[PDB]
């Protein structure tokens, strides 16, 4: 029946890529009482029951590395976006399937990339929004004070206005971020607009019911 077991995982935690959580088929997902990593930043998973649905059974699953680290990036910082929140043997860490991309030499140009599924299979594409306590943590990760992230396919389309506000401490931290998903149809085209606050998909998947 190609049983997925997660380990001490959730779905959630597996598929940003917690550290701690470091398959091709399976006729069902299975589900325990003990898994302790799920998400490791403090934010809100958006439509995580459906995501879970979606995935119930796939008999093709394929990650791949949608916007590769080493290029996609040149006018930004990729190595500087770990936590405490999220740590790998003890060092401060971040999903391994996202990347927290911060400014560069004190500036954040305008982001504007785009993925077109060349696949033949649809494709899952993760990221998150990041809403950081203050003004002084805004400006210290992204220059911009004011910024905005567009993300839209032919099936999605929506625009964040990050917020600055200070909630309570949740592993170590004040901001939040919220977790997105979507699929591309085969053929379609996602683009990634962003002045600030985006955590990139680093890898994405590619999938068949």
């Amino acid at each position: 029946s190609a049983p997925l077991h997660l380990g001490k995982c959730n779905i959630a935690g597996w598929l940003l890529g917690n550290p701690e959580c470091e398959a091709s088929s399976w006729s069902y997902i299975v589900e325990t009482s003990s898994s302790n990593n799920g998400t490791c930043y403090p934010g809100d998973f958006i439509n995580y029951e459906e995501l879970r649905e979606q995935l119930s059974s796939v008999s093709s699953f394929e990650k791949f590395e949608i916007f590769p680290k080493t290029s996609s990036w040149p006018n930004h910082e990729t190595n500087k976006g770990v936590t405490a929140a999220c740590p790998h043997a003890g060092t401060n860490s971040f999903y391994k399937n996202l990347i927290w991309l911060v400014k560069k030499e004190n500036s954040y140009p305008k982001i504007n990339i785009s993925y077109t599924n060349n696949r033949g299979k649809e494709v899952l594409v993760l990221w998150a929004i990041h809403h950081p306590p203050t003004s002084t943590d805004q400006q210290s990760l992204y220059q911009n004070a004011n910024s905005y992230v567009f993300v839209g396919s032919s099936r999605y389309s929506r625009k964040f206005e990050p917020e600055i506000a200070t909630r309570p401490k949740v592993r170590g931290q004040a901001g939040r971020m919220n977790y997105y998903w979507t699929l591309v149809e085969p053929g379609d085209k996602i683009t990634f607009e962003a002045t600030g606050n985006l955590v990139v998909p680093r890898y994405a998947f590619a999938l068949k019911r």
